[PDB]
């Protein structure tokens, strides 16, 4: 039958689309990834089958048990979550697709990723590739706001490299842990302090660098306006 | 009373969050900006209001309806925090002490269904506008050599664009994409290479999206 690819949001789950909760309420179905909360999942009442961390062959096989299947992936499926390579799959083993766009974690701290005259664009990189290897930075160490993905375990030769590349050693950079969840945890810290091996932080973590980070604290005292 | 800054998806009212539905339909007020879907907006029983197009202007008049109620919808198309002014206007109520709350979306930048990333093709993407606070150009320089590219506002001066990544060192035979008013019924979808683009070859109205990159000859 059919395969829903839907994006479950960042964890929050009056952050999943209303088509995904319908779908997730409907589905026979629901092989999810990791990463997804398990406030989202508790709306579904079908079958839940845990499919990643030969995931292809999984899919495949109860997506012909039933009319249609929901494949659920933490935030938005298409982008860092090798979403790409389970559609092709699929297509190639006869089995239609649709894909459910969804709020991606790059969105959801809350920050203006791009303000007047701090950014007028920015970028998304991952720390890890497929294979395990690291990411060349060269393309995207000079975009005014940076978001970086699965880069907690490697933070201090992300940040040497990128200090490397010529990002301002003192720019103001911001890790949120599990963000829009109650264990939700923003850790400030400058660059040079992450290249120093100065903050911990724990996956999963959203980081993002950049002068962006700090617009909404408070001029006379280091409050965060919007938090409170 | 406070203001709920949300974000209405792209289009179709079913890419809205269950948060962002529930807000709308409770909303005594929902200021509206432009591009938000005819479809989402006719979900909202309370008082509409069109608030967008000076920016300061925006302000007041938000300002404005946030004091005379308990609490307000300040509705954007998208992710409120993406490439519309959003980060000022949350910048300014709090400034006036007026609390405010954000509600993502899902981004425009993610409507075409389409992989930023893949294996082998690209690690990571890039967006970024045409056109910049105030109707100036971009310095397209920090954004030329990423492997996915997404430029918003891009349509009307595509030509320009194009130039400019070429003049910034990217391969004229890459291929683009162009998605117009994704989501909705009539989405249309036009391929290019980036070099049919600077060459003025290529015809898409707004809204769109313009992806560029290998990720686009995926599918
Ligand atoms: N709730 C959350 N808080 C912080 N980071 C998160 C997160 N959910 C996902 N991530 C980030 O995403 C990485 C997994 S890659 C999957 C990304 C997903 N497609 C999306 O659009 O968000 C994690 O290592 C982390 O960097
Ligand atoms: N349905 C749609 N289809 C294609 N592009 C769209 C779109 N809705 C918004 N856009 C893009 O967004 C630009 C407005 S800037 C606002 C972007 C919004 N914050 C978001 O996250 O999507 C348009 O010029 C167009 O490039």
């Amino acid at each position: 039958g059919r395969v829903y690819l839907v994006g479950a949001g960042p964890g929050d789950p009056e952050l999943l689309t209303l088509k995904a909760y319908r779908l997730l309420k409907e589905a026979p179905v629901v092989l999810y990834d990791r990463l997804v909360d398990e406030r989202v999942l508790a709306l579904a009442p079908g079958e839940k089958v845990y499919v990643g961390k030969e995931i292809h062959r999984l899919l495949l096989r109860h997506a012909r048990a039933h009319p249609f299947v929901v494949r659920l992936k933490g935030g938005d499926p298409m982008v860092f979550g090798r979403g790409g390579e389970e559609v092709l799959f699929l297509l190639r083993h006869g089995v239609p697709v649709e894909v459910v766009p969804g709020v991606t974690s790059l969105l959801a701290s809350g920050l203006p990723l791009t303000h007047r005259g701090l950014a007028h664009g920015f970028a998304a990189v991952s720390g890890v590739l497929e294979g395990g290897g690291y990411p060349d930075l060269r393309p995207f160490a000079r975009v005014p706001t940076l978001v970086v993905l699965m880069g907690v375990g490697r933070r201090v030769w992300i940040a040497k490299e990128l200090l490397r590349l010529g990002r301002d050693p003192r720019e103001p950079t911001l890790f949120v842990e599990r963000a829009s969840t109650p264990k939700e945890r923003r850790v400030h810290a400058r660059l040079e302090e992450v290249a120093e091996g100065k903050v911990e932080v724990r996956p999963p973590a959203l980081w993002i660098l950049g002068e962006v980070v700090r617009v909404f604290a408070e001029k006379e005292a280091p409050v965060d306006a919007l938090a409170l």
